[PDB]
């Protein structure tokens, strides 16, 4: 019987519930710590040794044609080759090599090691200006409408800037500025003094016009360039329940069982405010309110959530689908 | 050690995950625009200044043989040579050659930049008698059953036409038909008339025999001629969902991870909505749903689905050459 | 500019891909069936019309020598010349010539026609005792250890025979051999007894001493003598299966990009089990299962896999070859 | 029909494939062993057994004008006849001759049977002073770079053994020389005790004037004399890499099919790393590192790479080449 039971199975009756994907042990140790952030010393020195241009091709192919790249090799770490860079053996052009790493679900991670998030997290905060530039939003940003929220972005700025607290709040953001002036450690400020003498341009406020372009290429936690500025990590806040507020929407637009609507919505609120959080931070959630109250309309005005397919094209192929799969083997059949 | 770190590493512990291939980066661009579509008036210029059996003989190239070209020479550009191309330069037979391009996963590719998949496109909106005469179907439609739906089409788009709607979906059609008659841009005109005086026959509606044969080469999208006769561009999105629904058995088939699972699935009627809205179109989902209750059983009925290897055998075969692997190198060992 | 753009190229900016070997039309046929395997009965009785020293010097020139013929004159037919054989024109010794075809990727062959596979297939299918005599094997089976398999072949055969099924397999293989002896066609009774007339020695069974000999020079299908012998060809077909494997391996083990590890490996199970099955036979896949229990494990401990160059050298001399190549022209360079 | 079908072709219809040249099968032997390698003390005490010029000269007819030599009589055993070499007989100078054997590829060889690559080796490693003073370079030495990389080379390998080494590499030169005098065979010391009684002048170490001279001839293994010399061998593998590098270069830089591109590429250093760990050594792939880095690029950035002809000249040509034999007869047209 090819649905019968499979070897090695140690139950002689088939089982109610159809078996499912492997999961594999072999990347995952257990002897790490149970908090063991980033270096983030380490990862900027290293990405500040390259050449721009390997560094926004691998941002372009990281952010958007991220999901095939993910598809393609994930679990596995990759090697960026491109002319660009070099390695000066007695004139011979030796190419040098951007190494990421995309991790499985099942895969413990070194404090140093590049994954694809501190590759984004560190690409926007060092290079904002090239990305303004060169108009490089991710998918992920384009389906909570970073666009419109960036097309007039000098106006938009200064209009919330003008509006009276509860005084502008300008003055409220200028104690918050006097408040991380006072609280900040020093590896931020060997960051920044390391970052200058690489090239890269800073930013000092968020009157600045490459402020939004900072959370462009959508990073897992807030840079560290661009952290103690007093307006910036809220942002990325905003920006972040603005993806779990589309998540939510599209896990209850779909007709289906209990367990694929929690599988269709994420938490990235959570992995963003305890990473951010990780890096020696107190999130104000006074200036992410004022954000809500500001512009969380129109973003939401302005999601994508596109229907895909026809619906009932949809239920009558899955059917199908779901047939075909159940006569032939016993596994459990995957969603079109 | 030979599986202990490569030269140019950056952390000086072994990583949990295997290396895996290099991904290069020197054929992509950046500065293209993020919506750039084909131009297909220099494309079917370019296709009709050739001489038909070195485009049948290029098409079967990479229909037939594809896959050993798209192993053999991909990421180059391809000159096809043949005796029947020729370049009277005072007598002398010159030889014509026809250029295709088969691109690379990080490539950017220009307007009239001729793919394997343009290319399809183009021989088989142009030429379908002659891929009916000479029986030339590709092997990704051939698992799908492409055989069984055109050995009676004749009487089978009959039966079709001639089942009641919810008059007949003969009406319904010739309602679409002058919804495109009304809805079409001059380019497709400008198309229409080059092929025409071109010498390639063209197809009046779907009621002709040679009108399955549009799409028995896989075209990418559907051609610009064959586009504005009203149930030809949903009849290849319905050979699209067949082909995604054929990867998704396919995928939920294999024991496996999680990853390569969704590797093995793929997103074709995503393309193909992409591409083919692009051209000026709008495709009416309920003509799918027309054709999914029409013959949606018999194709999957008639999908191939076999399996290549006894299960016994690749497990075991598989797992030898896993030991091997990770004994000798720090490479992620390939699938048998 | 040399490296600008070529002559006939139809577009006015230069592609981001390199240019690529020329694919030659026109040795390709198209109305040819999809179907048309070769005759086994014209080649048999061709190749028992020759005296076999030339046979045997012809299939060293295609095995041991065969890179070096294969580079030098392939897309032609070879004539074989040697003193050993005549042409009796009143007492001249006219020379007769053994024609082998050695095809090209893009070129229709014909049902009678003999490729270095075919001629492989027929030699080594007719004469395993002089390949015996003379320890005449390939360096393609020299790689995959055949040599310590074929040290002491008749007590390995003994003990395999002798291992308990899940009775022995002697009573497996016999039952084989009834069902074979049942499902044969007139064809092979033709072939063998032709080639028994002809003067070469028959097999009877797989506990023969010349018995792996019968896969010495590495066929690309199991020889159609020794076909309906009930253990031969799945011994074959896991030769396949070990070349597949050791291709995988090394594959795996080349840093590089991801269509050049996919072009190392190779599909030869494919191949010969379309071959096999063609001739009229059904795989068991459970004897197969039984040899990679058997010695599967002695093979891939006993692989070549030998690392060519040190990476250090090949790295620095293939990146100098790269950048004199897109210094001079616009072709893609070829690997060291 | 003079392009029909030849006699004897065993097959009523014309093949796709156009004939090619004959293999000639009667110069081959079977009966050898699988490893023969030269015998070396044999030839050395034949070459020594001359007077230099006629040896000087054979050496300039083997090299400068080789390939003349080569086209001429290829497949067959020359004789060389010169005034300088006697028999004395009673007074009566009976001329005593040299004998080469240039080999066809179809073609089994003694042991101590002297092929023009054994020759050159056995000449250019007992007499390499007066090749140095002669000024005597094989062109295909000459296309390579040998002579800005002989020029200066006393202040050359001064400059090469100052460097440090990864202490000077001198030392570590000096530890091979330590680990190659305790691992040598009493054959080289027969021949260099034979050759020192024959009168050539013997080499000490690389530091010699007349170091790079004994590959000006381009042997094809490193010669018996100058292999325990710790640093020699290693160059010739250094001179094989870039004749590899320069045929790779070469065979990229032609736009034409697969199988000629890779008919133009050569295998050098294969068979020179063969035929010396033959010769009871292990090359040590660091010190061909070293040199590499060392001077790699000056060499490659002289290389020779000449465009012939006119590429509008010569496919043009060979166009009209093409239509003439096809015309005519049944074979493939040579290439101009």
């Amino acid at each position: 019987d090819p649905t019968g039971v499979e070897p090695g199975d140690h139950l002689k009756e088939r089982s109610m519930l159809s078996y499912g994907n492997v999961l594999d042990l072999n990347h995952l140790d257990i002897d790490e710590p149970t908090g063991q952030t980033a270096d983030w010393l380490s990862i900027i020195v290293y990405l500040t040794s390259f050449v721009v241009p390997i560094l926004l091709k691998a941002l372009y192919m990281l952010t958007t044609r991220g999901r095939q790249t993910t598809k393609d090799n994930k679990g596995t770490r990759i090697r960026f080759k491109d002319d660009s860079s070099f390695e000066d053996v007695n004139g011979i052009r030796k190419p040098k090599h951007l190494y990421v790493s995309l991790p499985n679900a099942q895969s413990s991670m070194k404090a140093e090691e590049i994954t694809p998030g501190r590759y984004r997290t560190a690409v926007c905060g060092l290079y904002p200006a090239q990305i303004k530039a060169r108009q490089m939003i991710s998918p992920v940003m384009s389906v909570i409408g970073f666009l419109a929220l960036a097309k007039d972005w000098s106006d938009r700025i200064e209009q919330w800037l003008i509006e009276p607290c509860k005084a502008t709040n300008r003055d409220y953001l200028r104690q918050r500025q006097v408040a991380l002036g006072n609280m900040e450690t020093k590896e931020s400020k060997a960051i920044r003094q390391h970052a200058e003498a690489a090239g890269c341009s800073m930013i000092e406020d968020i009157e600045s016009p490459s402020s939004i372009w900072v959370f462009a290429g959508a990073p897992d936690r807030c840079p560290p360039t661009c952290l103690f500025i007093a307006g910036i990590a809220e942002l990325g806040a905003f920006f972040s329940i603005l993806q779990d507020m589309r998540n939510t929407i599209m896990a209850s637009k779909t007709v289906g069982t209990s367990e694929e609507k929690l599988r269709k919505k994420s938490s990235f609120y959570q992995s963003y405010l305890r990473r951010t959080q990780s890096m020696g931070i107190q999130l104000g959630q006074r200036i992410i309110v004022l954000f809500m109250v500001a512009w969380g309309k129109e973003a939401v005005d302005n999601f994508h959530l596109g229907d895909d397919m026809d619906p009932e094209l949809r239920t009558l192929a899955q059917s199908l689908i779901d047939v075909k799969v159940k006569e032939i083997s016993n596994q459990e059949p995957l969603k079109l």
